[PDB]
RNA sequence: GGUUCUCCCCGAAAGCUAUUUAGGUAGCGCCUCGUGAAUUCAUCUCCGGGGGUAGAGCACUGUUUCGGCAAGGGGGUCA
């Protein structure tokens, strides 16, 4: 019976492979567009940032402070 | 610059804001899938609205041509 166990519906989608022919969808660049800083090799924006903008974690000031009797 | 098999469904944008930013990027607008909702939404009819655009006009702010009345101004008679 070794040959005869499945799983259950849906347990499984087969991922998503990119640059394989035109058929398969996402192809020729894999849907990341165009030219650009995000469709290259390791590129884009660290966390927060925000084309040079002032970052919203910037823009705000820090508040309050840490109490060490709150951990006990 | 290149990115390799197939079929089915839906289907954009090239805008705004910010950026040592302008051929990059972030949020929003636009796309897709899922979930939940109210005759929610669109077209038409009727009703209630506020505009100052087209047009027009010259009361006002400016500009413009002609004619009249013509304060006033010059020369001339004077006491």
């Amino acid at each position: 019976r070794l040959n005869t166990l499945s799983p259950a519906e849906g347990s499984k989608k087969a991922g998503k492979r990119l640059g394989r022919g035109i058929g398969s969808g996402l192809g020729k660049t894999g849907g990341r567009g165009h030219k650009g800083q995000k469709s290259r090799s390791g590129g884009g924006v660290r966390r927060g940032f925000e084309g040079g903008q002032m970052p919203l974690y910037r823009r705000l000031p820090k508040f309050g402070f840490t109490s060490r009797k709150a951990a006990i």
